């Protein structure tokens, strides 16, 4: 059995400076990602209780934890990424398939929720698009296993993917740390000329996925002049939400009701524009 | 040379009911429909001025006829489709590619403005999911040319193409008439048990395209049970906006100024949560 | 005082390529449709003479004008329509009950035959199943007086009913023609998504009921796909049928001789196989 | 899982001065009782090999052996019977439901197919409406678990069921008989003022109903003075073939290619109007 109809949770983040209606936000682009590969979106509020977020994770069928600039430690963010990451490796562990995306930041947090440290060094990443360095484990992976042929040799000789971080974990740093080299298979590397660090990873044992760059700005986020936009950065963007939406169809979580479901969707809710001034064309803003 | 940063206008169309901020529509899928293969969308007004038109025209990089209810007579709709279906065919012909996409209603409209006559009749086709009986001219089409082999033979034999249509150009409609089957190639075919009708086309000298059929429902909306939600549903979905997209980056139209761009985008206006009642999930509406 | 040997008339209608033999027709679904609830049916051919209209009329305790594609104002169905339709407000406004049911392109010419006037409207209706959005009305209402509360349910909420017209009259134009708004109670409407109509309504003041959809289809057609047949679907033809010779067995009208009625009879009659090709299993064709 | 399209057959009966194309017979009132349950409906013809009824075993979803006057040892009906009645124990055994009806021949031929002896006895049965006379074990059942409390109240107290049977089992008879009573839960009794006899039973542990009366003729059947037409015999035949209709679509069986599908159904065939000579109005005449 299968989910047709699945919903995907995208974590909410603080504003820094937060203001009444403006609490949290959503770039819009990541629900674009979600929705274009036949999902729909919930957005999880960022400092409700533990008890809304477990009623909320056995309705909802996968997660993402997307990029920003908030605290891995302390924010409302990484307390709501931390109860998700937690009821999904109880779900998985059981039995139930619950998929969980880890996007740039989100991507950091999965190194620390799983380590308990916080291994990340400084690179020279802030604004650019690269190649995948695949490594040899790519070939057996679950990620990739349904990219064309064409795409993935393009993703290893073409700037397809967007990256804008200041902090990776490096390659080194991440096999000499056992819970990481033990919990997660690494699928592509890059470097900055000097540091050589993890850029996509996917859990051996659970479905948890993690970019260090951002799928979901080649096709939506058309704010600064390197964002891939060659016809196969369009497809790298398809494809990688059609693996994680298809993950999300293995879950077969459903809400109470109808009407329960119906509140909780995005569509109640309506972006900014956000895109004259800030890195997202639109945004949602939560109280 | 190539155009990577496309922007396609979308029609908007009478609201049966109208009032202020009120008066006329687009429904949200089809702006997600192309933002997913890599453009950003222009809602494009409905009783505006010839020059108005000819401006926007002159700044964008193609058209989109949506579905709808309205008349292919005498609605602001119909006259805004016949502005841009000359003022595309003059550019074509002087040679700047233009591409001009019609779904649904907007298939309907321009056999009509194609034909000059009104060649429509009754088929029982208003909620089906539907294979695409493909014509012999597939194989030279340049509409499929890049689809995946394993998804045309889904569409050949799965049900992925929402038809809610209470009218068709049968097949012998159109082959009589002289101007359609001049200039269009038709690429599939489908029957309703009884009329055998054109689903899908594309014109032999000039980048239109038309669909009976909603390619961008499968992703986008979730409101009727029949709504095709398989992956290769949604794999028609992005494929079908691919070729689209792909079409309007051969166009080097681009607006006067950034700020006139920014003030005509999407991100401009914000839609409203039309999917517990309406066939939409969500629908911008205009003043 | 009951009737409880009904005999029912149902019209015969033109057929679009007329031959001796083949001159008119009436699809089974509609005969098996009123012996299922009890009576028997006769045939009323279509181009009479005003006297053997009203020999008939006096003979027999009810009549159904059924749905098809025929013209509301020139056909012969439409002329032997008005026919009965004169006879059946007499004879009730005389004190004799006379039951007439409108179906589809039935109920079409009732508001036509009432109004003076063709209202109608097109809708995206052709071959879709639909609930019923009853009025405030049907609390007190005749039609619906027996229907189990369990039935009544399932028909507000699943798609029970079989909507193929092309045609509807809105909402808004049946309030707006005072001679309609006067004459029937709407009992249930529906909506296309555009324009909503009125889908059954009953007369104030006369036994006539009518209704857009067609309840003869869920129990006796099984030629297209979305015709509902769940067992809901299967009940409401059973109720809506019982309703209707329930007036009938209202009517004391009889033959003048039992060899007379043996000789009208729908027995005396073979319909076709019309399955393969038609919306119809089977269907009796006249001359 | 539920099937939506049941087909069911029903088995032809030898003519009694039997010439080409009259060699069987099905009277048309029980294709009717059937459809109107939202069935369609296969004649089952009388002198086959047991591989072409095996086959069509396996297609179809449920059978009835009707009433008539042919011999329960050596007729064609008889020995297609106990083929049908053979393979339905072993379905039902091995865990494939497939539901059995009999009435009136039907029935006496149930008694003969599970105890192995004739057992009945003359009654005052031939032609004559009575209520049915329920056993403690009808509140139990299955048969009537879905009828209207006031329905059963009717049954109870009406003559509402026909009885054209000269033949019965005694209730002193079943019981003496160790195989029926192992086997069958009498529902009902009715006596003829000289003897108690079965009217309604249903087997203990296989989905095989029978009535000695004759639930079809009510609604359908117009030839005798006795059969019963009041609104609750309307609804007593009604009930009676919804609830086997509802055990067919626990049926999973289909033919094999829908053009077998077609060529099989009742509708292939025309009756004739037997109504003015014989008790049925209409019966099916086979080769």
């Amino acid at each position: 059995k299968t989910n047709e109809r699945p919903i995907i949770g995208v974590l909410a983040q603080d504003v820094f400076d937060p203001k009444p209606d403006r609490n949290s936000y959503i770039a819009a682009s990541y629900v674009k990602f979600l929705e274009s590969a036949g999902a729909r979106v919930v957005p999880v509020m960022i400092n409700k209780s533990e008890d809304e977020y477990s009623r909320l994770f056995k309705s909802i069928n996968g997660v993402l934890f997307p990029g920003g600039g908030v605290s891995l430690e302390s924010s409302g963010y990484s307390k709501a990424a931390g109860i998700f990451y937690r009821l999904a490796l109880e779900a998985n562990s059981n039995g139930d398939y619950f998929p969980v995306w880890g996007t740039a930041l989100g991507f950091e947090l999965l190194t620390l929720l799983t380590s308990g440290e916080l291994l990340l060094s400084h690179t020279n990443t802030s604004g650019i698009a690269l190649p995948l360095d695949f490594t040899e484990d790519v070939k057996g992976s679950r990620l990739f296993k349904e990219f064309p042929e064409e795409l993935m040799k393009s993703l290893a000789t073409e700037p397809l993917t967007e990256n804008s971080h200041q902090w990776s974990i490096t390659t080194e740093n991440f096999t000499a740390n056992k819970k990481l080299k033990k919990f997660y298979r690494v699928l592509s590397t890059n470097t900055d000329g000097y540091n050589k660090f993890v850029s996509t990873m996917e859990a051996y044992d659970f479905p948890i996925y993690a970019t260090q760059w951002h799928p979901e700005k080649n096709a939506f986020e058309w704010t600064r002049p390197y964002i891939p936009h060659t016809p196969s950065a369009i497809k790298t963007t398809f494809y990688m939400a059609n693996f994680f939406v298809n993950e999300a169809r293995k879950n077969l979580h459903s809400f109470a009701s109808t009407e329960e479901e119906e509140k909780a969707l995005i569509y109640n809710y309506k972006p900014e524009y956000t895109g004259i001034q800030s890195a997202f064309e639109q945004t949602y803003f939560f109280n």
